[PDB]
RNA sequence: ACGGAAACUUAAAACCGUGUUGCACUGCAACCCGGAAUUCUUGCACGUCG
């Protein structure tokens, strides 16, 4: 059946948010990868 | 055979004995080891499922 479940990231009390680093990260995912168009 | 001829001015004896170049006196009074320097800038927990 459904195994162990993995983990997100919280603060202190469990409280949950998306990563700065990885809204970063995404960004750093398009303006490199946007205008190429050999 | 010259008032002539002989003779030491000589022998010993400590310029010694008592006596501090000594007594009173800060190598002391005043000062900062003190002022200006980002532990920083690049960085996604993810590729992987008959």
């Amino acid at each position: 059946q459904l195994n162990d479940i993995h983990s997100f990231i919280k603060d202190v009390l469990g409280n949950p948010y998306v990563p700065g680093s990885s809204v970063k990260g995404m960004l750093r995912s398009i303006y490199l990868q946007s205008l190429v168009h050999q």
